[PDB]
RNA sequence: AUAAUUU
C-alpha cells in the first residue's frame, strides 16, 4: 500500500527534476522566465500548471513530502513550503564545444514505434536499457507523432551499449536504432 | 493565442 505512495513520490521527484534539469531548463522559455522573478523560487501554485506533474498529483503537501525525500537532491523547498527552486549550489553547466560534443555523442535515434504510442509507453520500454536524460518524440508542425524518437543517455558509454544491441523490438515489432549524428549523416 | 506544456 504505502509502497504505491513511494512509487508516486519517486515519479513526482523525477518529473520535477526533469523540468529543472540540465537538458530541459536551458531551452525552457516559460521556466527560465519564472526563475527570474523570485531568485529561482517558483510557487507550487505555478508548478501545478505543468501537465505531467498535474497528472501525478495537484496536492502541495504530497509534492513537498516527495521532494524532501528525493535522492537526487536537486531541488530546494522554501521554509514556508509554498515554493521550490533548483539549488543555487547546483548551477547549470557551462555549454562549451566539449559539452555539446559530449551531448551529441550520447544521443540516439530510434525508428519504428506505433503512431499511437505515448511518452509513458516509451519511457517504460526504455526502463531496462540504461539511464535516459531526455526522450524527444518527433512530431510534425501540427504535432503529429511520426513514430521515431531521439534519446539522450547519461553517458556515451550507456549510449554505445544501447546501439551495440542488434536484437531490440517494441511490443514484438522490429526497431531501427542509430546514433543521432549517424541518422543525420544519411539524411 | 506567452491561451508557450515532458510549460
Amino acid at each position: 500500500d504505502n509502497e504505491k505512495m513511494a512509487a508516486l513520490e519517486a515519479k513526482i521527484c523525477h518529473q520535477i527534476e526533469y523540468y529543472f534539469g540540465d537538458f530541459n531548463l536551458p531551452r525552457d522559455k516559460f521556466l527560465k522566465e519564472q526563475i527570474k522573478l523570485d531568485e529561482g523560487w517558483v510557487p507550487l501554485e505555478i508548478m501545478i500548471k505543468f501537465n505531467r506533474l498535474n497528472r501525478l498529483t495537484t496536492d502541495f503537501n504530497v509534492i513537498v513530502e516527495a521532494l524532501s525525500k528525493s535522492k537526487a537532491e536537486l531541488m530546494e523547498i522554501s521554509e514556508d513550503k509554498t515554493k521550490i527552486r533548483r539549488s543555487p549550489s547546483k548551477p547549470l553547466p557551462e555549454v562549451t564545444d566539449e559539452y555539446k560534443n559530449d551531448v551529441k555523442n550520447r544521443s540516439v535515434y530510434i525508428k519504428g514505434f506505433p503512431t499511437d504510442a505515448t511518452l509513458d509507453d516509451i519511457k517504460e520500454w526504455l526502463e531496462d536499457k540504461g539511464q535516459v536524460l531526455n526522450i524527444q518524440m518527433r512530431r510534425t508542425l501540427h504535432k503529429a507523432f511520426k513514430g521515431s524518437i531521439f534519446v539522450v543517455f547519461d553517458s556515451i558509454e550507456s549510449a554505445k551499449k544501447f546501439v551495440e544491441t542488434p536484437g531490440q523490438k517494441y511490443k514484438e515489432t522490429d526497431l531501427l536504432i542509430l546514433f543521432k549524428d549517424d541518422y543525420f549523416a544519411k539524411k
